[PDB]
C-alpha cells in the first residue's frame, strides 16, 4: 500500500509514534518519505552484505526482523520480515520502536541523516490535522 502523506501521518500517530523515545511525527514522517515513499511493500537487497531492508521503515533483516536467508541474523525485533510487508503498518510501528530504544535511536537510519537531521521537517506533517 502506498499511503497518502496526511493519511500516514494520523495513522502514526494513533501508534503512539509521536514524541516516541524523542522522535516527532515530523520525522518519523520523514524517515518514511525518503526510506520508502511511504510504500508498505518496497524492499532493497543490500547486495554487500546480503541482507534486505522491508515495508515502510525499511527495516533490516539482520538485527530486526528474521527473514531466514541472512547471515549473522538476530531477530532483536523478534518479528518475522514478512510483517513488515502488509498494509497494516502495526507491526512496522512496533519494529521501528525498538529499533529506536538503542542508543543510536532515529540515526540507525542513515536516509534520515541524509535528508531529515538539522532540516525543516514541518512540511511532512503540515495540513494534516496531527
Amino acid at each position: 500500500k502506498v499511503f497518502e502523506r496526511c493519511e500516514l501521518a494520523r495513522t502514526l500517530k494513533r501508534l503512539g509514534m509521536d514524541g516516541y523515545r524523542g522522535i516527532s511525527l515530523a520525522n518519523w514522517m520523514c524517515l518514511a518519505k525518503w526510506e520508502s515513499g511511504y510504500n508498505t511493500r518496497a524492499t532493497n537487497y543490500n547486495a554487500g552484505d546480503r541482507s534486505t531492508d522491508y515495508g515502510i521503515f525499511q527495516i533490516n533483516s539482520r538485527y530486526w526482523c528474521n527473514d531466514g536467508k541472512t547471515p549473522g541474523a538476530v531477530n532483536a525485533a523478534h518479528l518475522s520480515c514478512s510483517a513488515l510487508l502488509q498494509d497494516n503498518i502495526a507491526d512496522a510501528a512496533a519494529a521501528a520502536k525498538r529499533v529506536v530504544r538503542d542508543p543510536q535511536g532515529i540515526r540507525a537510519w542513515v536516509a534520515w541523516r541524509n535528508r531529515c537531521q538539522n532540516r525543516d521537517v514541518r512540511q511532512y506533517v503540515q495540513g494534516c490535522g496531527v
